[PDB]
């Protein structure tokens, strides 16, 4: 878990910043090879990075960014897998000819990572297009576990600046965060993906979003988004938590629609 500083080389350039700290490109001398890595660099801020590291340590899934380890040098450092193509929202903003089939493939991979997280009883709490990283145009990984929580063995929810536009009604009204609240967030992520990285609830403040939702109103279908995918978004935005689907059901819907588009592409 603890890494050797002399085996680690950092670039002086920055990539971007998450909930806590800033991320830089680096290189780690492995047993034989050299591994390109992304490195998160920074009293309270120290403990949140360690907690984040603690969370990532426990996670083992292809559609989640794996932690390589941690290192204490000039600052505390969180060394992670590199995803060269960067954040999904920025990628789609810059690559507008990405096909809907490709988008379906990527959001499905996110749903697989989240199915795993749910099965592991972790809540992400910041699930948005900005935190989906592209290893390739056809390979997405979930990142930024800065707000993530391991659920207590006796509880289905964690009780707490927030990304309000991604948060379910129960998060806003009761400060309660569950896998179902991650499902709500996943719906906004889908909307972002099919809108090619557009910001949700454009030009609205948190209070106006709340008023919209309590009127039963939801963001419209993005141009060119398949009706089946818009329907799934809306289902993720089920107001009542008990009637909102879990990731197991979400992933299956996505898996099935993807194969349907794949095999119809052969027709
Ligand atoms: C910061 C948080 C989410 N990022 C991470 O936790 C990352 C973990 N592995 C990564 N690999 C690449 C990038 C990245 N590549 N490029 C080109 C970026 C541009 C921006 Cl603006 C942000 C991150 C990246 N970010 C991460």
């Amino acid at each position: 878990v603890y890494l050797d500083r002399k085996l680690l080389t950092l670039e002086d350039k920055e990539l971007g910043s998450g909930n806590f700290g800033t991320v830089k490109k680096g290189y780690y001398q492995m047993k034989k090879v050299v591994k390109t890595v992304a490195v998160k660099i920074l009293p309270a801020l120290k403990d949140e990075l360690l907690a984040e590291a603690n969370v990532m340590q426990q996670l083992d899934n292809p559609y989640i960014v794996r932690m390589i380890g941690i290192c204490e040098a000039e600052s505390w450092m969180l060394v992670m897998e590199m995803a060269e193509l960067g954040p999904l929202n920025k990628y789609l903003q810059q690559n507008r000819h990405v096909k809907d089939k490709n988008i379906i493939e990527l959001v499905h991979q996110v749903s697989m990572g989240m199915k795993y997280l749910e099965e592991s009883n972790f809540v992400h709490r910041d699930l948005a297009a900005r935190n989906v990283l592209l290893v390739t145009q056809h390979y997405a990984k979930i990142s930024d576990f800065g707000l993530s929580k391991a659920l207590r063995a006796d509880e289905n929810y964690y009780k707490a600046k927030w990304p309000v536009k991604w948060y379910a009604p129960e998060c806003i009204n009761y400060y309660k965060f569950s896998s179902k609240s991650d499902v709500w967030s996943f719906g906004v992520l889908m909307w972002e993906a099919f809108s090619y990285g557009q910001k949700p609830y454009r030009g609205m403040k948190g209070s106006e979003v709340t008023a919209m939702l309590e009127k039963g109103e939801r963001m419209g279908c993005p141009a060119g988004c398949p009706r089946e995918m818009y329907d799934l978004m809306n289902l993720c935005w089920t107001y009542d938590v008990e009637n909102r689907p879990g990731f197991a059901a979400v992933e299956l819907r996505l898996r099935n629609y993807y194969y349907d588009v794949v095999n119809e592409g052969h027709h």
